[PDB]
């Protein structure tokens, strides 16, 4: 006789079926929510942290847009519990380096956090795709996989998906071309040390290095290799600017994550285990071209390198091998 | 000749149809300017602040993520010849009152500051909407309407939209059913003398009031007075949680925007000029339920309110002429 | 080594079931237009389409095909045989017969009966645990007859019902008041056809009740006539059919509306045939359109309308109308 | 008073021109799918019909009016008269003369110009600033018909061209690959339909030049056949119409694509056909082809596409075909 039962006769006292977990709600997380949430990817959203104030607080926020969303339930809490029968597992968490912090030391405590997350993670959600956006990406993709066991194809780091929406972007803008048709690849270890392939840069399936050559050599009078820069240090030049970068890296991760929850097989350059390609022996994560669907990383797409591309790939995996021995897990 | 003019024949060496400009890009702004783009409302967007830095890195953040968007310009600068043609333009800037501050310097405070923003406003786009966001938002689309010289029907408050949606939330976790078929109103000042109709309060046309008459007394035994209770403390228990609340003012907004933008003419409870409707005799804006499209608000629906309910709407309106009679423009 | 070979390293092998997959029965009118929503809303990882008219239905899918660089559904498919439905979600019925102009969609029961009595068995042997929704006409008889062909528990199968009757008089409510019918609320309850009741004492815009404003609204001294309204939203069909053929569209746009409460578990309102067996004394198995909670599960719960008592009579009237078609039916 | 204004306060009696607005002429297969899928995309606030079959038009217009609460497009609009298409920002032409029995390719597009005689310059009356997008078949030619009666700068003349066509080799393409058709890249350039010039050297997945790979690619040679995808896309249509009797579905949602980026000023860059005298020795006034960037003034730039020999040499002796029907039409 309450209100509920004057009005509603139920039928049915009845898990979910596209449900994403988001783990860490700092910038990086709470963008990647909102861009998964208004691109209607979920019919569940489960938030993690261990700031349980923050936590709740992020959650109620999103919740009260409900009716503007279609994704009807919204959960969080310090407790695991919450992700279980997630599809897509989203890590943010972790801790940034900080001065006078070594690499190594950095990414160890990275692997402490992970030895927490990771197998609460995997106890809940056996069966999901691990998509790792923690920072430094690569090598935390391989700490995500040593600790849950999962196959490589469940194990994707963002890697350079953002640098190459950042190249293109800075392409549509020399070009006067949107984005979306410009085509180009940036490769590797994200970073600094990220390769553009300017054999593969083209409008239209016109190639740009055979229109001009000299195109991102040191002899080139428009200076395209300035392009590869500037996607370097965008990522710092924010950071410089408004504190931290979150909107771009939610809106590329919500990319990923529709073909993944769609099975879409469209092709993003993430962090994937490279072992076997390009004279490398290591079991290292590097991004190349993936198809990415329902079963995460099903396909490799092998790029034709330059000896010098291929040589920074290889100092790039010997440089992380050389970092990951040294872990202690 | 130049990569650019090998690649590309010009045909033309030819303004936006559909720009919206933010102004604020605190965490308010960012969220509206999020929800926009992601709902592909605006052919280009504008941002405006003080802060040049933050301004700077959050435009660059967003243009970051273009290749995933289909906003094709994103621009921002202290300069206001950014906003140029806007159709549609959206405060979030305003004061923090300080300890031991009237309410009355309050505004005044937020009135010296609109004296420099909605001028330069107007030099640049005559004929936008303006949609006014900063609290206390009602006083503040009083001030809006004053200093841009618009007509009524161009300056409007997000009022009391935030606040229904909330309720509608509330609402449908209680009958477990999506807020999108949970129907009801909350009207008046936006905050914690709002009013709550409980007899517009319905689903599927059912009037819960009327099955159940002790709705929202004190004498019902499930409390429903306390769904507007948490309505009226959500922003505070939001803040109280994680510092401040975004994402679904965002939402909020970028549904407003996008009735005016579509020219939809659906209905939205928006702060607007009351002078006429429940005894109300002076330039006052509340919230009541209102017909927005490309011409701002056209309409307005006039909900029969109960005594209780005519007198809160009046007290209201007679505490915000108290303070705007005071007011020095 | 082949080219597909060169370019791409395979690391999986084997091909998974689909997660979100949706059938379309029948591949006439309605049911291509029901496709055309359901892909351009995102709400399939795999489309089937299935009809008895072989080269149209593959000309179909081919079209749709071909479309696929502008959708984001990977898999269309399509034949007779119904092992190309396996493992749906959600199976929408809309084969059959369709009235001819001025053919009342009663005049179709025995017809798509006999249809259904191929269909069903065949869709519940290759997706036993699907959704149901039934489109074909008349689709409140229909619904009763999947239902029972089927053996599925009631909540499993929808009729798309009075969902596209009640887009249609908050459609007509929009133009008489300026307002989008997103706006306009308002519900047309029991029989999808000619004994729909609307129900005036439920209609409102920002919850303000027009019955109350206009205690007339819906009568025949009703000096505005919004009785007119009803009219025209039971004439609708019919005039469409008699001016173009056929109808498309709009029952297009409502199947994909359902759908979507359906496929992404919404527990959104909408009135659907079911079964309304225990509401307003009603006795029989009669299914007609009511106010119910759709989602992952088809419907959940049953709104209880409030009706006056012509509006209950009213609903009465149709439900016995249609009992009186159902009853006889044969199993 | 009414229960209108009881209910509702008047602020503005507006005499507001629409803003947004597309017009699609002709309400066949074709132009229904354009506009369906229009309108599923929120592209336009305003929709306008025209067509000469008054009971067709009106048919289409109250089907798609009746799914409004399913859609956001709140002004859809209909006559055969062309004031009702007035200030619209993009002009989409789908009707036209169908190639009867026996019937020459000059004789078919004699036809279409005395039907364009009609339409054209009704459309520039209403919205001398629109563009106008050209889908009747046959599409380059038509294109250019279109030009010259509304006397438009070709930047504003745009025909859906090879739009379709790359779509299709794209699909087909992604098959092949197991490739989603959005990360599969190839151009297919040209003339419509059979003489149409796939840009093999532009056959891409992720930047890997496909013919750097496998050089046979395109060839008789090729052990793999990679030719039959353009015979595919060539043959594909064809199939479509023997199987359903006509293309609708696919060519509604490249068309919508092409809106898309031109009511949304993207700069996308798309294969449409447009005057292309200046070109690879092209020294007649004929559309074809080629990659052009799309936004709000319509074409307003095109890329320079490198071809080979052969290329080239197919795109002059299509450019010869064409200007030898054109030079024979009376205007
Ligand atoms: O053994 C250790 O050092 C250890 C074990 S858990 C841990 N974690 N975990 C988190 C965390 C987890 C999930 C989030 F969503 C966000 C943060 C933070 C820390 C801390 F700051 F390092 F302490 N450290
Ligand atoms: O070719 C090799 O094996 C090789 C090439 S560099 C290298 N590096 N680099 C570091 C290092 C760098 C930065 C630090 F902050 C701390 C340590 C340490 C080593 C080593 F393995 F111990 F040799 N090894
Ligand atoms: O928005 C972005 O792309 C972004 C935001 S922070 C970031 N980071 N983070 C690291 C890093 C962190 C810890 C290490 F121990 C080692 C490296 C390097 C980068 C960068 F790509 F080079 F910029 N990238
Ligand atoms: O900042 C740091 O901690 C840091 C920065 S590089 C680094 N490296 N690098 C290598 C290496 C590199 C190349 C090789 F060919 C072989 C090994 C090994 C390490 C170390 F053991 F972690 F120290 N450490
Ligand atoms: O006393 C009352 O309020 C009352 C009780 S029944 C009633 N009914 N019922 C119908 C009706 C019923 C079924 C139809 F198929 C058609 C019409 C019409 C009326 C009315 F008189 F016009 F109001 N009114
Ligand atoms: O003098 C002539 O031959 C002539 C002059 S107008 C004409 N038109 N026009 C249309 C038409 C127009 C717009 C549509 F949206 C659809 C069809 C059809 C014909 C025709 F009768 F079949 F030929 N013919
Ligand atoms: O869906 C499609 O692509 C499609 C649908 S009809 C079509 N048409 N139309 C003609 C044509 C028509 C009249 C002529 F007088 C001459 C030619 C040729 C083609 C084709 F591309 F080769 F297939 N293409």
């Amino acid at each position: 006789a309450t209100l509920k039962d004057q009005l509603i006769y139920n039928l049915l006292k009845e898990t979910p079926q596209n449900k994403i977990t988001v783990v860490g709600v700092g910038a990086v997380g709470m963008a990647c929510a909102i861009s998964i949430l208004m691109k209607d990817l979920a019919d569940e959203l489960a938030l993690v942290d261990v700031i349980e104030d923050k936590l709740k607080g992020e959650m109620m926020d999103l919740q009260h847009g409900s009716l503007f969303l279609r994704t009807p339930k919204i959960v969080s809490g310090k407790d695991y519990n919450v992700t279980a029968n997630s599809k897509l597992v989203i890590i943010t968490a972790g801790a940034r380096q900080q001065e006078g912090e070594s690499r190594l030391n950095l990414v160890q405590r990275n692997v402490n956090i992970f030895k927490f997350i990771i197998p609460n993670v995997v106890k809940y959600s056996p069966n999901c795709k691990l998509l790792i956006v923690s920072n430094p990406v690569d090598i935390l993709t391989y700490v995500a996989w040593k600790i849950s066991g999962f196959p490589k194809n469940r194990v994707i780091g963002s890697g350079c998906n953002l640098d190459s929406a950042r190249f293109r972007y800075l392409m549509g803008e020399r070009l006067g071309v949107h984005p979306l048709s410009c085509h180009g690849w940036v490769l590797g270890e994200h970073g600094d040390s990220s390769v553009p392939v300017w054999s593969g840069m083209n409008v239209a399936g016109v190639s740009l290095k055979t229109l001009h050559p000299d195109l991102g050599t040191d002899k080139d009078k428009e200076q395209w290799k300035e392009v590869h820069k500037q996607v370097v240090e965008s990522a710092y030049e924010v950071i410089k600017l408004k504190g931290y970068t979150s909107w771009a890296i939610g809106l590329s991760v919500a990319d990923l994550a529709e073909s993944i929850m769609k099975n879409l097989r469209r092709v993003h350059p993430v962090s994937t285990m490279i072992k076997g390609l390009y004279g490398i022996k290591d079991d290292v994560f590097l991004s190349v071209p993936c198809i990415l669907g329902q079963n995460g990383i099903s396909d490799l797409v092998k790029v034709t390198l330059t000896s010098e591309e291929e040589a920074r790939l290889k100092k790039s995996a010997d440089t992380l091998w050389g970092i990951q021995k040294e872990l202690q897990f």
